[PDB]
This record gives structure tokens, sequence and C-alpha cells, in this order.
């Protein structure tokens, strides 16, 4: 599969709604907010109208990274560009696709890995927001670039994946062969290094060598830090088999303490060499 | 404009002074040391003739990234390249255009974003002179290199942009179209990730894509710590129009303390809609 | 300068687990010589190792690998019962490939890197002790007609320590002008670091240099490092710069002022060091 060119006007509903134990997450229908939010995928060109709902007794807002906004759509208290409780706000972003400029240089395109977060709850830069559960991925794909079998999110949040306690995961499951698709976000205070066994990528764009001449370290550890985001496509168990291959933090307190999870990588017949739950 | 092919040898004064606050900073003139110190531009193959002069009763020194530079323009005091306080010194800084060694393999250019900084000051790796202001920058452009409009440094010195107090910009001014370049410098004891609102740029040796062929990922955020540097071209409200673009340091704990700035970019008529500080 | 040839040797070696004086532990590939860092291991993409391990100490400990193929029962984990315990054997098996174009016409790539292998069961159960006490080294993985160096030199940032040395004591390493000298960069622990090199630079790829005028990888001297990354690179000493003690140090401030530095010597055709006064 191959994502085709893009061009659509989309559209779509948000709603920012509180979770149980003082948590916020967004959704895409009343009730159905999730931590890390809904994933949006968009084709260069494509534009999205994101018909936005506050639904808590606070103000919220939208915030996005990579993609084009106008300065309406900034997300900000700053630009009275936020939504006010029960208030509904229209955020619109475009997203075009690479080419050459009149003064002769090349524009680099919207595709890539990015995300969207809150930026007025708690403070003017939605640190209490985030901490809450305000954020989610968007991927925005080129022309041309490999579809995969499934995708996963995995935000780095202070000392937590995806805002879960301590050594819950999320865990993953795959089939050996399968093009897995992993979206990588890093918010809050601290800095960390993503770490995944028996599986590498390249550091670039899409995580994958554009053939023998792409001089991009491949890895399988990278540093990021808050609002980083990163993504990769694996072959899941790719000349290492089935197991249940860990990924991790590889700051060592915050492995010790938790943000660990798996990559189940389960044989044709559904099982798991070595891996007892 | 493009930059042309170097070769000039060069002569600048530089001065060391001390400034209110405790503070120190480089300059160009005697009483107009500035932090940070003044921008050096160089063309590959230029050499650079620094007349330095410390007029402050402490020693001071001048160590630079990337350049080329024999171990009596280290600016150490290890190698005695530190300057007595009154007393002056000539530091040489070269630089080289690519090329193809006899051995076959390529040398590196020395062009890129680089800087200059007190390696003496408080401890012998200068902790005390960078942390007081003594840090400047330096861009070393290619034969070809597209050139700016204007250019822009920012400085992320400990919990400060520039060593200004909290909350204070600096803030830039532009109008749609324009062509700026940002370098950026990071100094001190923290790591920060550095993200600008409404724009974006490739992670590579300019902040442009080469072409189509360029995998360099796309960013507009990025993960840095003590004396990185690095700097882009950006088309000032492309694809995004005229508003006060944000520009702040994304560690949650170090936008809330006033690691902000403003990108003011205006309409050809000079508008900035819904600007309202 | 000599270059990589094809891969595709099957290799066996011995290594052990050893402690060593003040509570560390190391890898060695003979019995009672174990090193901190361990021993280089270097293959070509394509070649086989079959790692015959012995555990002497009295605690369980493990072989994890970053960046080669490994099956589960070479994790070394507990998780899939991959350790070793006191007294113990174990094969490791570490296969390395080429890249090539899959059938689907998408591009695998290929191992080749700057790796490192570490223990991952002392102490907790991703080795914080084993890594903290000294289990860890580095894997070199070339490329076929990658450049071959005339040394190569190991720094490891482990917490606020090179190489697990006491503060301010180095280690140095010493050159001739115009050597071509690989270094092999490991962090690990439990903070961020910067590292950087005076008087040289390198590009921000996978072997450090550039493949030739087309490659727009950011040339740099300087580099933020956390745990269990590692990059490489080649310089030529001297080059453009002339000989002399030129620093390598973290660049985060209080950690170089704690002795987290040391010298690249790089000596004149006569062996000399103008300005180094120890
Ligand atoms: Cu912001
Ligand atoms: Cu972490
Ligand atoms: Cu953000
Ligand atoms: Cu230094
Ligand atoms: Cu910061
Ligand atoms: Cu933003
Ligand atoms: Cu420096
Ligand atoms: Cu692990
Ligand atoms: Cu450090
Ligand atoms: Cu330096
Ligand atoms: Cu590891
Ligand atoms: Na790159
Ligand atoms: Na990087």
């Amino acid at each position: 599969g191959a994502a085709p060119a893009g061009g659509e006007v989309r559209r779509v509903t948000m709603y920012a709604e509180r979770l149980a134990g003082g948590q916020m997450g967004y959704g895409l229908e009343k009730g159905k907010a999730s931590i890390p939010g809904p994933l949006i995928e968009l084709n260069e060109g494509d534009t999205l109208h994101v018909e936005f709902e506050n639904t808590m007794d606070v103000p919220v807002s939208l915030h996005v990274h990579g993609l084009d906004y106008e300065i309406s759509s900034d997300g900000t208290k700053q630009n009275k560009s936020h939504v006010e409780p029960g208030g509904t706000r229209t955020y619109t972003w475009r997203t075009h696709e690479p080419g050459r400029r009149a003064d002769g240089t090349w524009r680099a395109g919207s595709a890539g890995y990015w995300h969207y977060h809150d930026h007025v709850v708690g403070t003017e830069h939605g640190t209490g927001g985030i901490r809450n559960g305000l954020y989610g991925p968007v991927i925005v794909r080129r022309k041309g670039d490999v579809l995969p079998d499934a995708t996963h999110t995995i935000v780095f949040n202070d000392g937590t994946i995806n805002n879960r306690p301590a050594h819950t995961g999320p865990n993953f499951e795959a089939t050996v062969g399968d093009r897995v698709e992993i979206v990588m976000i890093t918010h809050g205070e601290y800095y960390h290094t993503f770490h995944m066994h028996g599986h590498r990528w390249a550091d670039n764009r899409t995580g994958m060598l554009t053939g023998p001449d792409d001089p991009s370290q491949v890895i399988d550890n990278k540093i990021c830090g808050p609002a980083d985001s990163f993504g990769f496509q694996i072959i899941a168990g790719e000349g290492v088999g089935a197991g249940a291959w860990m990924y991790h933090c590889h700051v060592q307190s915050h492995s010790d303490m938790g943000m660990v999870g798996l990559f189940l990588v389960k044989k044709p017949d559904g099982t798991i060499p070595g891996y007892d739950p």
C-alpha cells in the first residue's frame, strides 16, 4: 500500500472532556476521549477542519506542530485562539506538498510525524493540560509513502507512558512480518531515550532508508525531549523472529520505575515463544 | 543572493568588557559589548585575525567551535592561550572548503552554524564567563549558500534567553515573505527543546532541504544541550500568514518561567492581525 | 587507507563476566583479563558471531546487544530467561545482514553502524547495577567498502564518569598528525551529556564522514547523547589544525568542571606535543 496524492478537504469533530482521576482527553465523539488522543492521518495537500467543542469547566485549546495553520488557529490565549468552557471553535489545519519556490529553493512539505496538544490548561503553555492527557498524534503522508498494517502511538509524558501507572505497558501485538508503524512523542519536563529490542530504524523522516544513497544513521535508541516527535516503520520480527520484544526508556531510573512495555510479536499460529504473560 | 567563494584574509578587533550586574560580553568596539556577542560571518576559505583585548580585571579567553585553529588559538589556560587582564592577543581562525583527499575520502568543509565563548572565567571550562554572557555566533557559508534578508541569534543560556530577565523576549520582526535566518546556540547546565509556532525547517546543515532527494526530517522542535549550535532559514509567514508567532523552549517548566519570545510577522502594510501585548 | 570487505564469516569467541576491584564488573575475552569498557567487537555486515559466554560471578548476568540481529533466546533478559546463572555458561549468537531491496521494492537497512553491548539483569531487570559497575562495551559493524582506521578509541559517558574512571583521570588517547582515528562514543546511566572535541569535527551520519558533496548532514563538533545512545566517527588527527593536546569533554558545564575531560594527544612526527606541559 502507498499513500496517494492529497488534496481533500476533510472535517472532523473533536471534544475535550474530563476523564477519571483528574485527567483530560481529546476524543472524536462525545464520551469517547482517550489518552493519547485520536490519531489524525492526512496526505500532503489535505485540509482538515476540526470542529472543536470544550465540554470541560476550564478553558482548553488545540495547538498543532508541523502543519500549516493561520494565527487564528494557533490555539493560544495570547491570540484569543482558545476555547471557553462549553465553547466551540473550528480549528483549520492545512498541508502542502514539497516543491521548488520561485526563488529557486526547495520548500519542505508537511509530511512527517507530528502531534497536537493543549496550550492553556494550568498555564499559558498548557503545562497542566499536557500533564492531564491533552495530547495526540498526527501523521501527514507524502505521495508514495509506504502504508503500514498497524500504527501505535507511544508518548513519554514526564515519567509515564501514555499517562498510565508505572509498570502497566502499554503492550502492542503483531504477527511476524507485519509492517508496524510507531509514532513516538515526548511531553513534559524530562528528556528520555527510546529503545526497542530486536528492531532498528533510520534516523530520517520516514524511519526507512530511501535506498543505498541515504547516509542517515541506523539506530535502536533515540534521545528525545518535550514536544519532540518522530516515527518509523519496522517489519515485525524481521531477521529476529517471534517473541516478547521489550521497548522502554533507557534512562535507567525511568525503566526501573516502569516506563517499559512489550512489542508482542506472534508466530502465524498466534503464539509467542518464551513469553508467559 | 548567494555566498561567494571565500579566501580573503580578514581582520577584526574584539574586546571583552564588564557589563551591568556582574555580566560580561564581547564587542567589536570599546563600550559596545553585547550579549550575545557580535555575529561573525565568513565564507569557506576565509582567514580571520581577531585582534583581541581584555579590558576586564580577570583573565578571559576566546574559544571557537568548528573552525580551524592552531593550538595557540585554543583559548584555554592549559595551552596558555588565554588573555591576562588588560592584555591583548591575536586569535587566528581559518576555514576550508570541502574536497577529495588523496586517499579518496571526502574532507568535510568548515561551513555551518558555530559559536565562540569564554573558556577561563570562573573555571578552566569557562563556566563563569559563559554564565556571565561571554558567547556569540559564527556563521561559515559555503559557496552558493542562500543569503537571508536578516539573521537573529537565540541563545538558551541555563534558564535565560540571551541572558535576559525572564519573560522579556527577545522579539524579532519580519515581513511576510522575508527569508529569515535563525542561529540557535545552547549553553550551561540544562538540555532544552527549541520550538517555533507556524514554521518548520529541515534537520540538516543549512536548515533547508537540498531538493526532493534529501531525506532529513522536517521538524519544528529540536532537543539541544550545552554548546550545541544549529541554524536554519525560513520564509516568514509561508503558508500561514502574518501574526505574532511564538518561539519558546518546550520544556514545560522553562516556558512557564519565561523562556519565550515572539516572531512578529507583518503584512506588507505593517499589520499584525490580532497582536495585542 | 584499508577498506572493509564483504562479510559472511561465522566466528566464535569466548567472553567472561568477572568482578573487578572496588565493586566493579567487566567483560573480557580471556579469563582474568576483563576490562571496562569491555573488548571491542568488530564484524563485517553478513558475519555471524557466537559468543561462548561464562559468568564467573556470584550473581546472574546477561549480554544484551544493540542493533545486531539476535533471536529472543539471545535477548539477554530475565523476561525470556536468556540471562546466565552464577558460574553458568551460554552461547549468545549475533547475526548481521547487508542492506538490500525487498521483493516489494522497499529498502532494508543493513546492520552497519556503531553499537554496544551491556548487562541487562544485575541489580534490576534493566541492568542498572551491572551497567553502573562497568558491564558495557563497543560493537562496530562495517559495511563493505567502509574506510578502516589506524586506531579505535572508545569513550563511554557512564553516569558522571568516563569509562568508570576516577574523576579527572582521562582517559587520554595518543595519535600522530595525519593518523586516521576512529572514536566510538557510548552513553549509559541516568544523565544526558554533550560530547565535544577541540580542534576536530565530524558529520552527523552513520560513518561520521560525508559520503561526498551531496550529503547534507550537519557537520558538528558537539553532540547531545543520552543513556544507551551510541555513535562514532573518524577524524584525521590534527587535520588543518596541527599537533597539540586537544581536549575532549562533556560540555555540560558542571560535568566538565567535575572531571569528565580527557586529552586527544596529537603528536608531531618527532613524537613531541607543542605546549603540552604535564
Ligand atoms: Cu507554544
Ligand atoms: Cu525516560
Ligand atoms: Cu507544543
Ligand atoms: Cu573545551
Ligand atoms: Cu529549556
Ligand atoms: Cu507549537
Ligand atoms: Cu565550547
Ligand atoms: Cu532493554
Ligand atoms: Cu556530561
Ligand atoms: Cu570547543
Ligand atoms: Cu540497551
Ligand atoms: Na540526518
Ligand atoms: Na539528532
